[PDB]
């Protein structure tokens, strides 16, 4: 009877979060830095209030950017067998029809990657060299003395070295679904450029989430895509909605969500903070390097928690 | 429907859940001690965003005040400097009595009768305690600033800002001062004797009750008693009536889930006391004591307490 009258106010405070949020706590515009921050000014600006940035002149000391390029690699790395994931259609990690369909994993020299990126070759579906598990030391270390293992001042700003340096090389048409990570994200540009959607954690009460059956693609003799499902595997829950034409006869509630969009071009250096949505697409050929810090487990983070278990618990989930 | 009863109560029971899933992330079991001042970045980092206390020692090393202030020291130097000094009838000024928010008789005094009163040599009725604070060490003893630093320096490089008030303590052992929280970054530098802290961290806020209580002002009578007198000028104000020293489980049983976290800083000792945390606060006879309040910012971790704050409300819990 009463008990309703008690869980629609627990919702409306829930609602009411985002805005009060985003007024105190999120840039209308993610910002620009002339240079590269001092490790106090970078945690107590960037890191501890949890809000994005973008460096300029950041990599002005890496190697890599006068040197990398689609023709380098073909010179310097071509023979280098790496993980390319393919899909049919350019969405890997993501939610198509009702299963999260992850992506195809082939094993196929390099050079054959920049034929297709230059119109030089064909191959069914998109490819993205997206591996990430630090694909960059891994699978092509012979890069590694053009960079910089970490990027000091932010290393020293958040006391501890990267966990991951990932190395991301894809087709324009290959686009990353909505999500959120929990580490801390330098996302370095070398060439061409990135267009990211944000959402921030507080944008949580309006971000759908349900879960699906995993899936795979298996990529047959034929030149098409089969999906495969993971039967061997627990379920896995991810954002169905597309920021960029969301469905909001499903969903009508993203439409009280704010995305906030910007684009990273090369020789920047974008600061993606922990627990942040966000979206990516890439100009074809896209060169770009990231950097991941494991987060602080945090008031901050237990305060998500709350958030996302509330989230759901109140059903606006 | 049937439903919705059953969501509260997920609703409810991830609130109750959520002070001792945080505290065992987040808060220590006890308050740390550091040897030395920490520098500005491992300062902002160990403690200010995670939002910890600890306790700094050898940090007023240059601050005169430790030599030479002490009660004697006081009498000679300012003894004939008329202060503000708070009055109740028991020693708890700022404070739920009954149905009333109670705030003390504020009187002028020379702070040569306060020291008297401190040292035995004198008797006044109820208790006395020099806590106005609104930078009351600049502002009504003046004479002292020479003996210390006007800030904190490696605190307020860290924060990026000005200390926004100094203020200067000083009370009988029987003046205690509710458990309450500020909107500031507390440094408190024990100079003399010693006060004892209880702690809650944000995060109990769940199970800290809070009331709205009428405003009241103690009026101390010629004849040495003590009349109640209602501001109505002032809106209701919201207050905390918990005891953590006598807690009234048979009122606020809830209390039970929380847990404080006490400590005691001496003298020559920096407590750095973190925003928005829950303290409660006791001290020695004649305790010296001066303290540096730097505006907390005014981030996520803010919306996340105010959230939690109105969500204690909504469900029940409060
Ligand atoms: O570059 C991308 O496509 C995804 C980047 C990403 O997911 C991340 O850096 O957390
Ligand atoms: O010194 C006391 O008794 C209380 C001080 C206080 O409330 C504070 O430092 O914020
Ligand atoms: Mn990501
Ligand atoms: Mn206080």
């Amino acid at each position: 009877h009463m008990a309703e009258a008690a869980l629609e106010a627990v919702r409306s405070e829930l609602r009411e979060f985002p805005a009060a949020a985003r007024e105190l706590c999120v840039p209308l515009a993610v910002p620009y830095l002339d240079k590269p921050p001092t490790p106090l000014h970078f945690y107590r600006d960037w890191v501890c209030p949890n809000r994005p940035c973008i460096i300029r002149n950041a990599l002005q000391h890496w190697p890599a950017l006068q040197k990398w390029s689609l023709p380098y690699f073909r010179a310097t790395v071509g023979s280098t067998e790496v993980s390319v994931a393919v899909t049919p259609d350019g969405y890997a990690d993501a939610v198509r029809g009702d299963r999260f369909m992850m992506p195809a994993e082939r094993r196929l020299p390099l050079s054959f990657v920049l034929d297709v990126l230059e119109g030089r070759a064909q191959h069914p579906g998109v490819l993205y060299v997206q591996k990430q598990c630090s694909n960059l030391p891994s699978e092509l270390p012979q890069l590694l003395p053009d960079l910089e293992s970490h990027v000091p001042w932010a290393s020293e700003a958040l006391g501890k070295m990267p966990d991951a340096v990932n190395f991301w090389l894809g087709e324009a048409a290959a686009v990353t679904s909505l999500h959120k990570d929990h580490y801390e994200n330098l996302y370095c540009v070398v060439s061409g450029e990135k267009h990211f959607l944000f959402h921030p954690p507080s944008d949580r009460p309006f971000i759908p989430y349900e879960l699906y059956t995993p899936a795979t693609y298996q990529l047959t003799e034929e030149g098409t895509f089969k999906v495969v499902d993971e039967e061997a595997m627990e379920k896995v829950p991810w954002i169905p909605l597309d920021p960029l034409a969301p469905d909001l006869a499903r969903y009508p509630s993203y439409s009280q969500a704010q995305a906030l969009r910007c684009t990273v071009r090369a020789g920047e250096m974008l600061y993606l903070p922990a627990l942040w949505f966000h979206h990516v697409q890439q100009s074809q050929g896209c060169i770009a390097v990231n950097f991941w810090y494991d987060m602080e487990y945090d008031l901050k983070y237990s305060y998500f928690q709350l958030l996302d278990s509330l989230t759901k618990a109140s059903g606006l989930d």
